[PDB]
C-alpha cells in the first residue's frame, strides 16, 4: 500500500492532491496527533474532503460508512466497487487514483542512519544468501547504500545509491521516484556485475528477532526515541498481501452472521459446520495447540457458535470482551444462567459453576448434543472483564494471570479442540491475546534462552485472519506482556 503517507500533516496531504493529484486520487494519513486516529484525504471538485477514521482496538471505524478489519481491505472495498462512499449530502466519493508516497521509512529493507560498520556485522551474523538493507549514507549526506550478501566464500556487496534532484539512481540508467521503486525494480531485474555474480535481493535483512531472555533492553530501544511506532507501521504496510479471498462471507444467505459486514473470515481458514448452513465468521489458527477467533455472537448465530464449539472439540472459551461496551451490544449472552440448562439449537449446556476471580470471572458449562447419549464435554468460559473501553490495560500482569490459568485448563484436558477467543470483532483483543499465548508458550517449552519474533509472529497470524492485532497500542502492550512473563522467572 503507496497510497499511505505515514509522517506527513494535515496541510501537506491537501497541498499534494492540488498539485501532483487530479480528481478522485486519494490519499491515507495518520493524523500525528492522536495515535489511532486516521484520514482518507480524497481529490473532489478543486478541493480536499478529509473522510475521518478511527481505530479504538476493535476495528477501523469510517465516519459515514462502515467497519474494516484493515486499511487495505478499507480501500479495496470502495475502489473495487464504488457508490457507498457518499459524503452523506446524496453526493459520492471516488477513489481511483491513488497518490503514491515517497517516504521508506516503513519498509522491511530501510534502516536510515545505520552506518556501514553496524550494517557489516549485521549481514555476517544474520543474512542468508539474498539478505539486503539501505542505509543513510555517512559519506554524502543525502545518499543511501544498497549491502547484499551472496553465498569462505560468502560475500557482502555495497551498490551506492545516488540521489540527484530528488531522484535516485544506482550509478548508470533508470532514475526512480522513490526508494521503493529502486529496490522493487532490482529485486524483480537483479543487478548483475562483471564477472557474473547475481546480486538478488531475496528477503531483507531480519532485525526483529530476539533471544527471548534480552528482550528488556530491546524495549528499551523501542520505547522512546518512537521505535515502536516504526516498528508497527512497518508491519502495517505488509498488510496489503494478506488479502485473500474472503468470498464466503459476503454473500447473501451469510451477511446476517456476521457482526460487522466487511470483517470476514479468510476462506483458507474459516470454520466451516456440518450437520444440518456451514458458516460462521471464524477462523483457525496455529503457528501444540490451535485456536479460533470468533466474533462476538449474534443473537441467530448462537445455535452455529455451539455446533463449532461441538465439531472441533473445543473445551476453553477465552470472552475478551464485556456484554455492552461503549453504548453499543458487541457479544449476546450464549450461555445459560448458572445451575439453569439451555438448549441453543441442536445442543445443550448446563452452567454448573461459576467462579469470580478479580480480573475474571470462570463459568464451567456442560455442552452435549440433543439425542445423542452420554455426551461428554466440560468446556470452560473464561470472561475477562478488566479490559477497558478503549486502549488496552496499564499492566500486563492481569492478562498473564488470566491466560496462565487458561494454558493450564487446556493442557490439563486430554486431547482438547482449539481454544476458541472472541472479543467484539474478534481481531483486536482477540488478536492480541492469541498472539501473547503463541510467544509465551515458545518461551515456556525450549526455555528463556530461545528466540522469539513479535513482529513475525503477527503476520503469521494475520495470514489466518483479517487484521488480528489492532492498535499500535497493542502492539507495544504484546512486547510489555512478554516482558512481565521473564521477570517473573
Ligand atoms: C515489522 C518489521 N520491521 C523491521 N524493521 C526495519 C526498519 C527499522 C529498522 N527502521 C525498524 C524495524 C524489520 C527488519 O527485520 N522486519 C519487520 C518484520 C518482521 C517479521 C515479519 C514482517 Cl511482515 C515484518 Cl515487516
Amino acid at each position: 500500500r503507496r497510497w499511505f503517507h505515514p509522517n506527513i500533516t494535515g496541510v501537506e496531504a491537501e497541498n499534494l492532491l492540488l498539485t501532483r493529484g487530479v480528481d478522485g486520487s486519494f490519499l491515507a494519513r495518520p493524523s500525528k496527533s492522536n495515535p489511532g486516529d486516521f484520514t482518507l484525504s480524497v481529490r473532489r471538485n478543486g478541493a480536499v474532503t478529509h473522510i475521518k477514521i478511527q481505530n479504538t482496538g476493535d476495528y477501523y471505524d469510517l465516519y459515514g460508512g462502515e467497519k474494516f478489519a484493515t486499511l487495505a481491505e478499507l480501500v479495496q472495498y470502495y475502489m473495487e466497487h464504488h457508490g457507498q462512499l457518499k459524503e452523506k449530502n446524496g453526493d459520492v466519493i471516488e477513489l481511483k487514483y491513488p497518490l503514491n508516497c515517497a517516504d521508506p521509512t516503513s519498509e522491511r529493507w530501510f534502516h536510515g542512519h545505520l552506518s556501514g560498520k553496524e550494517a557489516e556485522k549485521l549481514l555476517t551474523e544474520k543474512g542468508k544468501h539474498g539478505s539486503f538493507l539501505v542505509r543513510e549514507s555517512q559519506s554524502h549526506p543525502g545518499d543511501f547504500v544498497l549491502s547484499v550478501r551472496t553465498g569462505g566464500k560468502s560475500k557482502v556487496t555495497h551498490v551506492m545509491i545516488r540521489c540527484q534532484e530528488l531522484k535516485y539512481d544506482v550509478g548508470g540508467g533508470e532514475r526512480f521516484d522513490s526508494l521503493t521503486d529502486l529496490v522493487e525494480h532490482y529485486k524483480k531485474n537483479p543487478m548483475v556485475e562483471t564477472l557474473g555474480t547475481v546480486l538478488q535481493l531475496k528477503q531483507p535483512l531480519n532485525t526483529t528477532r530476539i533471544n527471548a531472555a534480552e528482550i528488556e533492553s530491546r524495549v528499551r530501544e523501542l520505547s522512546k526515541l518512537q521505535g515502536f511506532w516504526e516498528e508497527f507501521e512497518t508491519l502495517q504496510q505488509q498488510e496489503c498481501k494478506l488479502l485473500y479471498s474472503r468470498k464466503e462471507g459476503q454473500r447473501q444467505e451469510n451477511k446476517n452472521k456476521n457482526r460487522y459486514k466487511n470483517i470476514l473470515p479468510f476462506d483458507h481458514t474459516r470454520v466451516v459446520l456440518h450437520d444440518g448452513s456451514d458458516y460462521i465468521n471464524a477462523n483457525i489458527i496455529m503457528p501444540k495447540k490451535s485456536y479460533i477467533a470468533t466474533q462476538g455472537c449474534l443473537q441467530n448465530t448462537v445455535n452455529d457458535f455451539w455446533r463449532m464449539v461441538f465439531q472441533e472439540n473445543s473445551r476453553v472459551i477465552v470472552m475478551t470482551t464485556k456484554e455492552v461496551e461503549r453504548g453499543k451490544s458487541k457479544c449476546v449472552k450464549y450461555w445459560p444462567d448458572e445451575y439453569a440448562l439451555k438448549e441453543y439449537g441442536v445442543m445443550r449446556v448446563r452452567n454448573v459453576k461459576e467462579s469470580a476471580a478479580h480480573d475474571y470471572t470462570l463459568r464451567e458449562l456442560k455442552l452435549s448434543k440433543v439425542g445423542q447419549g452420554n455426551t461428554e464435554r466440560t468446556v470452560w468460559q473464561y470472561h475477562f472483564r478488566t479490559w477497558p473501553d478503549h486502549g488496552v490495560p496499564s499492566d500486563p500482569g492481569g492478562v498473564l494471570d488470566f491466560l496462565e490459568e487458561v494454558h493450564h485448563k487446556q493442557e490439563s484436558i486430554m486431547d482438547a479442540g482449539p481454544v476458541v477467543v472472541h472479543c467484539s470483532a474478534g481481531i483486536g483483543r482477540t488478536g492480541t491475546f492469541i498472539v501473547i499465548d503463541i510467544l509465551i508458550d515458545i518461551i515456556r517449552e525450549k526455555g528463556v534462552d530461545c528466540d522469539i519474533d513479535v513482529p513475525k509472529t503477527i503476520q503469521m497470524v494475520r495470514s489466518q485472519r483479517s487484521g488480528m492485532v489492532q492498535t499500535e497500542a497493542q502492539y507495544r502492550f504484546i512486547y510489555m506482556a512478554v516482558q512481565h512473563y521473564i521477570e517473573t522467572l
